[PDB]
């Protein structure tokens, strides 16, 4: 009884997230790259816009989305002859050594048409200073609230560049991130198009490898991504992990919906 219902729950979650079936062949992998590149191009055409904007953090998700974006605009320039098609990669520096090294290495992999650097530090600090509600907060809560300010001002910076340059903002959400609600609402969850949607984490890595990323970048709630992916694909995993994934999914549903309305 319990098993049958948990099975139905897993299947309904995978359908809601449009989970991509596991890749069975190279044909599958190449088809997904082609589809997502075509999706990116179709978003530009439908919007009548020419520019793509994406923060490059150094992580594999933005590396993969960045590679798809750069290939998409290269193809559009070739086919249309319109040199205004451009991908703008955005560096949003912080103070994690490995991240910044990974970010530079990521940029070197993408070879984006254009790179811009936005230090959000001054803006985050200047907002913080005006929020009396931050005064007296316990340190763990303060760091969390300030962390989400940072994530949201990174969104604001990308949208400002897109507005300046007539662009769409790319987000890096995929099914392994989405099922756990592992993003800031109206921060990195906020974009115009999410070309990695539905992918399991190992599928994101598979695309990055097929797109030419170096191996060190490809492999760069108490639950692992291997567990999350097994859950998404309906494969065996520890019952306790399935429980945490389902409970987390339910708690975070509001992050995957529009604002509530009566």
């Amino acid at each position: 009884h319990h098993h049958h219902h948990m099975q139905q729950i897993q299947r309904d979650i995978a359908q809601a997230l449009q989970v991509q079936p596991p890749f069975q062949s190279e044909a599958d992998v190449q088809a997904q790259i082609a589809r997502r590149i075509a999706f990116i191009q179709q978003c530009l055409k439908d919007s009548g816009l020419k520019t793509l904007v994406l923060g490059i953090s150094g992580g594999v998700d933005s590396l993969t989305a960045g590679l798809l974006a750069q290939r998409a605009v290269e193809q559009l320039r070739e086919q249309t002859g319109d040199q205004a098609y451009r991908f703008i990669a955005v560096r949003l520096p912080y103070q994690v050594q490995q991240d910044e090294a990974d970010a530079q290495a990521s940029l070197a992999t993408i070879r984006a048409d254009e790179e811009q650097t936005v230090n959000i530090g001054p803006s985050v600090k200047a907002l913080a200073e005006q929020l009396e509600a931050l005064e007296g907060l316990e340190p763990a809560k303060s760091d969390f609230v300030i962390g989400n300010i940072k994530a949201r001002i990174r969104m604001v910076a990308q949208y400002a560049i897109a507005g300046a340059r007539g662009g769409l903002v790319i987000g890096t959400d995929h099914a392994a991130e989405a099922v756990m609600g592992f993003f800031t609402k109206f921060g990195d969850g906020a974009c115009d198009l999410a070309p990695l949607s539905g992918l399991a984490k190992h599928q994101v890595r598979a695309l990055a490898r097929a797109l030419g990323a170096p191996e060190n970048l490809v492999e760069k709630h108490g639950v692992t991504y291997a567990e999350i992916d097994a859950f998404l694909h309906g494969q065996p995993l520890r019952e306790e992990a399935a429980r945490v994934i389902v409970d987390t999914y339910h708690k975070t549903q509001h992050k995957r919906e529009l604002p509530k309305a009566p």
